[PDB]
C-alpha cells in the first residue's frame, strides 16, 4: 500500500500506493537519466542530483500542503479527486524536460525555431501518453479531472482559475505569488547539492499557511522569509546557475548536438512519444562512443573529447548595459555589428559567440512581497497586505541585470576579439569608454 | 605543552600554555556567567550560550589566521610577538562586559550619564587587573606589547595604525572593513544556537587572504561570501538580537537594577575592578532570592517575580520612519510630545516607555564591501576596490533603520495608548494617517 | 492562546495554552538556572544548555507522540485527559533537579545518607507544590489524574501498570523498555551541544511506532536504531559524562558545598519547597562572592577560587577490575585499605579521593530486550520478539564496568599516592602486579 | 596554475596544475559516468553520486595528509615525486571500475570465471593507457615511479613495503589498518548523499596523527573515532550497501547483461583500453533504446522493461547461520540441496537465486583497532603502543564475519512456496529441526 521514499532533503516520504502507480512508468523512471542542472556538473560536481528526485518532493510537498488544508479547513470543499490531481500535477510538472534541461529548449529553438517547442509543452504529451499505455491505473481519472491536472501544471492567473478548487493553482506552478512547492524543492535541493547555503525555510511556509480569498495566504511574520525565496533563487542564479564556464561548456553541447542532429535526429525525438522516451543526457555517451565515420558524427565527437581534455571555449570580455541603454540593445542587432566587425578586422565570424544573460528578480521589475495576502493568527480578521513603508529588508541592487558576454570557439586569438567587443560597443551604444568588466 | 578544546563550531581548538595560562584567569572565567545574548535565552531557549565559549573561539580564529599569515609572507616581518599580542587581542576583546552584556552600557547611561561608560574601556581595566594579579604569565610581555593589545582590542582607524603590523588590526577589531574574527565566530555561535540557517561561510574567509596595503585583502571568489556576512547579521538583528519581547524583557531588568542599585551599588562596580569580578548575570538571582525587607529591594523582586510569571511589559506598536522623516526626528523632542499626550487622555507617564531601535547593515550608514580591497589570482597591478558594475548583490532598503516602538507597563492600556501613538505621530511632524506596524 | 517555540533541534514547538499556565511559573522557570550536564561545561564549553529546555522537548515529543497514536487507534480509548497527564509528566519529570543536575544526588547522599533523596521524589513535590501556589491553573485535572501524572513521572513496571492506558508508561519514564522520549531529547540535544554525533534517529522511533499489548511496539525494521539509541547514551557516557576531570571538579564543588552546608543550610532545602525554589546552580556564585568571615565560607571560597585557577583535584590513577575479581569489590572496604595505607606508608588521609565508576549498557541485558515488533510490510495486527539469532549488530565489549579512580586534593604529590594505589591493589586484590592505566 | 573545486564535503579542493592535467583525461572524465553506489540510486534517489566526484576528494585528501608530513616531519626523506606518487594512486584507485562498479565483477565472474578480473587490474589497465595517450603529461614519472603508484593503488602488507617511505601506504589503500583517506571521503559522501548521519570524524584523523615505526600511527585521543569510523561503514552496510531490493536489481541488471552479452560482447570490453573508455553505466540505456530485433537483446530488454515497471525480483527471506554453523557451510553444496528439492516438489529451479551475503567489520574477521599503534602528546618519550585492553572498550560486532543466506524469486506468485523449500533445504543441510529465518516470527 503505502511507500516510503528516503530523500536528504525531505527525510522520509510516504507515497500512497495511488501515487506509485504514476511512479513505477517508464515515462516517469526516464527523469532519472535528466540532470537537474543540466551542465553545472561539470563546474560544481556536486549537482549530480537528475529531475525524477526532484520530482518526488515536488509531489510530497504539494501532497502534505493539500492534505494539511484539507483536514484544516473542511468547509472548503476540497475532494478527494483534488487531492489526486494536485498530486498528479506536481508530479509530473517536470515530465516533458528533455536533455540538459532547459538546454534541449535552446538546442530546438536553433534547429526549428518556428515550432516553438517549450518543456511543459512536452510534460503534456508525456502526461497523456502516460495515460494511454496506462489506463488502468487512471481508471478513476475523468475526462474534466485529466484537464484539471494540466491546468495545474501549467498554473493560472487569479482572473481564469475558475470554480474547481483555485487555491490549488498556487501550490504547483504559482502565476499570481511565484511561491508554489516546486521551488521549495529545488531552492533547498540545489543548495544541499552545490554545498550552498541558504537562510530561505520552507517547512515554515509548509505549515503556516492558509486559504482565503480563493488563494493561499501566509502568516505576516513569514514576510521576510518569502524575501529569502526569491533572494535564494537570486544569490543561485548569481553564484552557480549563471557560472561563465557552464555556460562555456553549454556551447560546447549545443554544437556537438547539432552536428548530431541530421544523423540521429535529435531534434525530431519530440514529435513522438515512443521516440521522447529514448531521449535523455545519455546521448552525449552515445554520440561520444559511435564508431561511425560520418562527417558530423566525426565533429561531434571532436567537441565532445574537447569537453573531456578541458579544451573549452574561452571567456573573451563581458559588459553589463546601463540601464540608460537598456532600450536601444536588440540580440539580433548587437550580433550582425559585432560579426560584421570581426569580417572587417579580425577573423571569422564562427569564433565568437554572442551571449546574453538576463537576470530578473521576481517578476519583471516587482518588488518581492507582491499580490500576496498575510493574516494575523491573534485576529481572526480579514486578509491584509503590507505596504512598501511598512516593511523594509535587503533588495537587489539591480532588479534586471543586462550582460552582453562574448565567448571563443577558438583559444587562440582572445586579445583581438575582446578589443573588437569594444569597438563594436562604442558604435552601436555611442558609449565612447565601454565600462566592460574587463577594465583595462 | 598545549591543550586541544572541543567546541561545537571550530571542533577541537588547540590553545597553547602561553594563553590557557590567561584562560584560567578569574577575570576570564568570569565569562562563563554572562549570556552572549543577554535576555534573548528568555525567547530563544537554545541561546543558552556565554560568552566565556565565544571569546574562546576567536581567540583561536585569531591565532590560527595570523599563524597563516605568518607561515606564508614571510616578508612581513611579523614576529612571534605580534602572534602574542593579537591572540590576547581576540581573548580578551569581551573582557569588559557586564551583566546581560550590552544591558548594562545602557544601564550606566540612566545611572551614571556624564561617565560615558563602555565594556571597550572594562576591557582595557579588566585586561591592567588581569596582569596586575598574574603578572607571574606577564613576564615577556613589556608596556609596548602591552599597548600593543589595548590598541588592537579597541580597534584603530588605517591612519592611526602607526609601524607596529597594521595589518593586524583588521584581525579581531577591523574599524575598516567591519570584516574581523570576532564577527566570524558570534555570527555562526549565534546561528548555531538560536537554531537559524546562515549564508556565511567563515573559513572560505580565514583561507582565502593575503595581507597587502597594510591591510588584509580577499580573494575576488569570496566579494559575494562578504556579502553574505552582513546578510546573516542582518537577518539575525531582524529575527532574533531585536525581538520585541526581548526588549521588553530588558526593560523589566533595568527597572529592577535602578530600584536595587541605592541598595546593592550596582553602578559602582565599574570602577574597581575587584567589584566588577562579582557583577554577572547572577545578580538577579540574588536580588530575586534575597530576604531583606527593604522598600526599593521589594520593587526589584516584584518585577523579577513578573518575568517568572510571563507579566511583561506589553509591545503596543512600532512605526518605521520613512527616509525623508528622518532628519526631521529627535529622541528628545519627540519623547516630551507623547508624556503630553498622555496626561491628557490616558493615564500618566509612568505607564509608557518610548523605545528607538537604529538597525544598521554595518556600522553607520555605508556598504562595508566598498572599503574592502581585493586581488585575483591573473595578478592584478595592485589590490583592487570594487566599482559600482564589477558586482552586484543584496542591499539593504535603508542602511539606517529607525523604528519607534512603544511599550507599556501595563497590559491593560494596550489600545488606550496604541491610539494616542498614533494621534502624537500624526500631529507631530507627520501624516494624517500614521502607517504603524499593527495599522492593518 | 497556543504558543510556539523555536528550539535548535525540533525547530518549531507548539504548545496549548494550559501547557504555558505550566510553563510561565516559577517553579518550572527554575530550571533556567539548572544545567543539563553539570559540570560538563567546564571541560566542554558547548554544553551550557539547562534543563528548562530540555523539558520542554520532552513535552513537545510525549505530545506529539501520544497525540498521533489517538488520531491513529481510535479503537485504543486513549482520552484528552490521558493526554494532559502524559505531557505534564513529561514537562515536570526533571521538576526536581537540583545544583548542577546528578551531582546534587551525591551531593544529598553525602550529607543525609538515611534520607534516600532522589530528584524524582523532588520532582513530585515541586509537581504538589506548583499546584498548591497555582489554584487558577489545572481545573481539568482530578485527583485520581493528579495521581496518574506523578505514576508517569516515577514510571512503574508493565506488572502494575493498571487498567487506565497502560501503554502511556512507555512514553516518559520507560521501565520496560528504556525507550521514552525523554532519552529522545537529552540524547541529541547532548549530542548537539556537545559538538557530538550519533546514529541514533529518534524521529524514525516517532512516527513507526504502535501500540499494542498494553506497550508501545516499534517496526521490526527499526531495531537497530534501537540498538543506537543505547549505543549513543553508551558512547555519551564514554566520551562526555564520565571525563576525569569533570570528576575531578564535581568533588572540588562537592567539597566547597559542604564547607557552606551548615551556613546556608543546602542540604535542608529539599524539605521546604519554598526554599528549594532558590536552589538553583548559581548557589556556587553567591558563595564565590560572599563576602562573610565565617570560617567555611572562606573554605568554600577557597575552592571556588580553585576552580577559577584551574588549581584543580588531579586524577592520579584508574584501574578496571577484570570480571573474576568484581566480585571480591566493596567500595568501602577498598577506601579503607587505600586510606589505612596513606596514613601509614604516606600523608594525611584528606589528600586522596577514592572515586568508583560504573557503566552499565542498560545490567547486563540485550539492547533489544523485552521490546516488541510488528511488521509494517505484511498486514499484521500481532506483536513478535526478535531472538537474539535472528539478529546481528554492534555491542560494547563490556556490559559492566567497574573502574578505581584516584584523585588528590595537593597536586604537589602524585606519584607517592600512585605507589600507594598499586600496593593497596595487590592487598585488597590477590593479583601481584596491578594492571592499572598509569602502568607506562 | 591551480584550480580550486567546490564540494560538499570538503568545500573548496585546491589541486595543483599537474594534478589537473591528469584529472582532463577522457580516462579520468569516463568516471562522471558511472555511479558511485550502483544500484542504489533506484532505492535511494538521493545516492546520485558517481566515482568521478569521489575519487576528486580522495586525491584531495591525500595530498593534504602527505603535504602535512613533508612540512611537519623533514627528517623522514618524503620527496615531491613520492608526494606526486601517492596523490596519483589516490586520483586513480577507482580507475578500472566498470557500470555499477561492484556489479561488473560479477559479471564477468559470471560470464568468464577463469579470468577472475578485477577493477584493480582495469585499474592498472586504464592508468598505463593514461599515460600512454597523454605521455607529455608525465614526463618526470620513471618506471620504478609507475611500479610504486601502481603498487599504492593496491595496497602492500606491512611486510612488503620497501624502504621507499612504507608509510605512504597506509594513506590510499590500507591493508594493516584499512584506515585510508579512500574511506574518509566516501563515508562521508554516502552519508550526505544518502541523507544519512554518521558518528565518524575524518578531520580530526587527517591533522591529528604522525608517522612513526613506518606506518601512520594517531594521537591517543582519536582512539574512539577510529572505532566510529568502522562504526560508520558497518551502519552503512545494514542499511544501505546490502538492501535487498538493490541486491535484486543487481541480479536483474546481471540477467540483462548475460542475455545481451553475444551480441554487444561486452564481456570482451575488459580487453583492450579502448573499448573500456566506453563502458559505464549508460549502456543500461543503449540496450533497452536499441532497435534491433535480435532474441537474445529482446530478452534483456524485457529485464530492463520489468525495472521501469518494478516488476522486480522479490526477496524470498534470509537465514543468518550461528558461529558453530559456519564451519559447516559450503557455497555450492548448499545450493544444490535448494534446487533439488524445488525440482522434486515445485517448479524449475530457473526461477530460485541463491545470495551469499558476507559482512565484515574490517577486512576479513580482524580487528583493525589491534593493528593501529597509538602515541600521546604529553608524553612524547613513550613510544608507540597498540591498545592493549588500556582505555580500549567499545562497541564491537558481535560476529565479525557476518554469513547471510538470501533467496531471490525471479517470479513473484512463487514467494510462499520457495519459502517451504528454503526452510525444507535448510533441515536436510544442518542439524537444525526448526530453522529460524528472517521471517520467522
Ligand atoms: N579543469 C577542470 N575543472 C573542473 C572540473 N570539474 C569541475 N571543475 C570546476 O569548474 C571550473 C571550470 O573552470 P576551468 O576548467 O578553469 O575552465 P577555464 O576557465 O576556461 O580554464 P582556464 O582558462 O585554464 O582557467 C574549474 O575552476 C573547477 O573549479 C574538471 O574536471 N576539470
Ligand atoms: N585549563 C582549562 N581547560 C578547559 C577549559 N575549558 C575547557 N577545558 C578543557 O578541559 C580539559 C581538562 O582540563 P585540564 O586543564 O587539562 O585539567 P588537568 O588535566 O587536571 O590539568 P593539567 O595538569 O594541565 O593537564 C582540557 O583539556 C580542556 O580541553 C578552561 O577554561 N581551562
Ligand atoms: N510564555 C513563555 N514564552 C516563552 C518562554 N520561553 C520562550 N518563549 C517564547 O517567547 C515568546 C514571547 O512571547 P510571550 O512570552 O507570550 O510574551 P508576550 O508576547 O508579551 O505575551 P502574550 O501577549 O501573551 O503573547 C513566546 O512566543 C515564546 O515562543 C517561556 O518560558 N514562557
Ligand atoms: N516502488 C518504488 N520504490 C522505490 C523507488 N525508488 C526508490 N524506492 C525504494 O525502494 C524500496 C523497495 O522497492 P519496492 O518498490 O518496494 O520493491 P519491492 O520491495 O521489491 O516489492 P514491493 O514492496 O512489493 O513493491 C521502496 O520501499 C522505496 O523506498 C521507485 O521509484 N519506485
Ligand atoms: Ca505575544
Ligand atoms: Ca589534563
Ligand atoms: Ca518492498
Ligand atoms: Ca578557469
Ligand atoms: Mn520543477
Ligand atoms: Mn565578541
Ligand atoms: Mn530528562
Ligand atoms: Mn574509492
Amino acid at each position: 500500500k503505502s511507500k516510503r521514499i528516503q530523500d536528504p532533503i525531505h527525510g522520509l516520504m510516504e507515497f500512497d500506493n495511488w501515487i506509485v502507480k504514476f511512479i513505477d512508468t517508464e515515462h516517469f523512471q526516464r527523469l532519472r537519466s535528466i540532470k537537474q542542472l543540466g551542465t553545472t556538473y561539470y563546474v560544481y560536481p556536486g549537482a549530480s542530483h537528475n529531475r525524477f528526485e526532484h520530482c518526488l518532493g515536488v509531489a510530497y510537498l504539494a501532497h502534505s500542503l493539500v492534505k494539511r488544508i484539507r483536514e484544516t479547513q473542511h468547509d472548503l470543499g476540497c475532494s478527494d479527486k483534488d487531492l489526486k490531481c494536485v498530486t498528479l500535477a506536481a508530479l509530473c510538472h517536470d515530465l516533458g524536460h528533455g536533455p540538459f534541461s532547459h538546454l534541449f529548449e535552446v538546442f530546438i529553438k536553433m534547429r526549428r525555431p518556428d515550432r516553438k517547442w517549450t518543456h511543459e509543452e512536452a510534460s503534456i504529451m508525456m502526461f497523456d501518453d502516460l495515460l494511454k499505455e496506462h489506463k488502468e491505473i487512471a481508471y478513476d481519472l475523468d475526462d474534466e479531472d485529466k484537464l484539471f491536472i494540466k491546468d495545474l501544471i501549467t498554473g493560472k492567473k487569479p482572473e481564469d482559475t475558475g470554480n474547481r478548487s483555485p487555491y490549488l493553482f498556487d501550490v504547483v506552478a504559482n502565476k499570481r505569488n511565484s511561491i508554489d512547492v516546486d521551488k521549495f524543492d529545488y531552492l533547498a535541493r540545489d543548495c544541499y547539492y552545490l554545498g550552498m547555503k541558504s537562510v530561505f525555510d520552507f517547512s515554515r511556509l509548509m505549515n503556516y499557511s492558509r486559504v482565503s480569498d480563493d488563494q493561499i495566504t501566509y502568516d505576516f511574520k513569514e514576510s521576510y522569509n518569502i524575501y529569502e525565496l526569491f533572494h535564494t533563487r537570486y544569490s543561485l542564479h548569481k553564484k552557480a546557475y549563471n557560472h561563465r564556464v557552464g555556460k562555456a561548456i553549454d556551447y560546447m553541447i549545443l554544437d556537438a548536438l547539432i552536428a548530431a542532429d541530421p544523423v540521429l535526429e535529435i531534434s525530431k525525438s519530440i514529435d513522438k512519444p515512443s521516440e521522447y522516451l529514448k531521449m535523455d543526457d545519455t546521448i552525449l555517451n552515445r554520440i561520444e562512443y559511435s564508431d561511425s565515420d560520418d562527417p558530423d558524427l566525426k565533429k561531434s565527437k571532436e567537441i565532445i573529447r574537447r569537453i573531456r581534455k578541458r579544451d573549452l571555449y574561452k571567456f573573451v570580455d563581458e559588459f553589463l548595459v546601463p540601464k540608460d541603454l537598456k532600450g536601444k540593445f536588440e540580440k539580433d542587432k548587437i550580433t550582425k555589428i559585432i560579426t560584421d566587425q570581426l569580417e572587417h578586422d579580425g577573423l571569422k565570424k564562427e569564433y565568437v559567440i554572442v551571449d546574453i544573460l538576463i537576470l530578473n528578480y521576481g517578476k519583471k521589475e516587482e518588488n518581492p512581497i507582491d499580490n500576496v495576502k498575510f493574516y494575523d493568527k491573534n485576529q481572526p480578521l480579514k486578509v491584509f497586505k503590507l505596504e512598501s513603508s511598512q516593511v523594509s529588508y535587503l533588495v537587489p541592487e539591480l532588479f534586471e541585470e543586462l550582460n552582453i558576454r562574448i565567448f571563443t570557439r577558438n583559444r587562440d586569438k582572445i586579445k583581438q576579439i575582446r578589443k573588437c567587443f569594444k569597438e563594436s560597443l562604442t558604435k552601436f551604444f555611442g558609449i565612447p569608454e565601454p565600462k566592460t568588466y574587463y577594465t583595462r
